[PDB]
């Protein structure tokens, strides 16, 4: 059986293209594969994160209405993932920024997650992501938008579902206990926070480079937040992780994985970055049939499926 609660990939193309808003689907942005999340599914994923863009979902201003077309593809990808019984992450892909300016009003963005939520809230499987990877701003604001989005998720009547918030420093396990600790005050009624952190294994955690910095350093960068997770008595996900098809990033990424699953009372599991049809020869593609990662890690990542 399985190891963790959630363990999948993120699935990215919803939010390519961001400098073209509202851009056009087919030519800037694409929606995911159903047929190659199946494929996913059969090899024993069963979470699957969908980047998109708010101004594509709700443009202009995030408390007005949304966009009826982009909508309906997320509408379409996220009950497509759900109807096989997978969880869907429902990932405003935005860094806690709007037309690149930050969201400094915790109660347009409280609107913001009511519209959104109410789209799905009598589905279960769904799973509510705040936003990615907050960054240079406020820590009290990011506090802030966090609790304002749990609160607008379940003024909709969003009850079941859990809700991943997202931290500042690009919500970072390495530098999460430094950074982050007020997070911990975040409340739900519902009592299904789960705190989603990204690990990357390059130099600068940036996730830009194949070449990992050394066979133990996954391990390395989330054993502080693993320790705080604990302390505070919370749960984790990693929701995005990636390293390069070699050598030392695979022992890198089974060693991180190993360790995971050594502390499951605190970690709910991983996903990673990123499946999607537009990658191509991308050094991190969980794309079936073809990608690197979907050829080359998934058999790594198979012992805990």
């Amino acid at each position: 059986a399985k190891v963790f609660q959630w363990f999948g990939s993120n699935e990215s193309g919803a939010e390519f293209g961001s400098q073209n808003l509202p851009g056009v689907e087919g030519k800037d942005y694409i929606w995911p594969d159903p047929n190659t999340i199946d494929t996913l599914i059969s090899k024993g994923m069963n979470i699957f994160r969908v980047p998109f863009m708010m101004e594509r979902l709700v443009p202009n201003s995030m408390t007005g209405s949304p966009d009826p077309n982009y909508l309906a593809d997320l509408i379409a990808t996220v009950n497509a993932i759900t109807q096989k019984g997978a969880y869907a992450v429902v990932d405003p892909h935005n860094y806690g920024r709007y037309y690149n300016s930050i969201i400094s009003s915790p109660s347009d963005f409280e609107t913001f997650w009511k519209t959104v939520a109410s789209q799905f809230a009598s589905n279960p499987l769904v799973i509510f992501d705040t936003d990615n990877e907050y960054h240079d701003m406020d820590q009290t604001l990011v506090l802030n938008l966090n609790q304002a989005a749990i609160d607008g998720i379940r003024s909709a009547g969003a009850t079941s579902q859990y809700i991943f918030v997202e931290g500042n420093s690009w919500t970072g396990a390495w530098t999460w206990t430094n950074v982050n600790d007020n997070m911990k005050s975040l409340t739900d009624p519902s009592d299904k926070i789960i705190y989603e952190m990204h690990q990357y294994l390059d130099s600068d955690g940036s996730g830009t480079s194949a070449t990992c910095v050394s066979s133990t350093i996954g391990q390395e960068r989330i054993t502080s937040a693993t320790q705080w997770l604990r302390a505070n008595g919370k749960k984790g996900i990693i929701g995005e992780f990636a390293g390069g098809a070699d050598n030392v990033c695979e022992t890198a990424i089974t060693g991180m994985l190993d360790y995971m699953a050594q502390n499951t009372d605190v970690w709910t599991g991983a996903i990673w970055w990123a499946a999607g049809p537009w990658w191509g020869d991308y050094i991190f593609s969980m794309e079936p049939d073809n990608g690197i990662a979907y050829q080359q890690i998934l058999p790594i990542l198979t012992p805990y499926l």
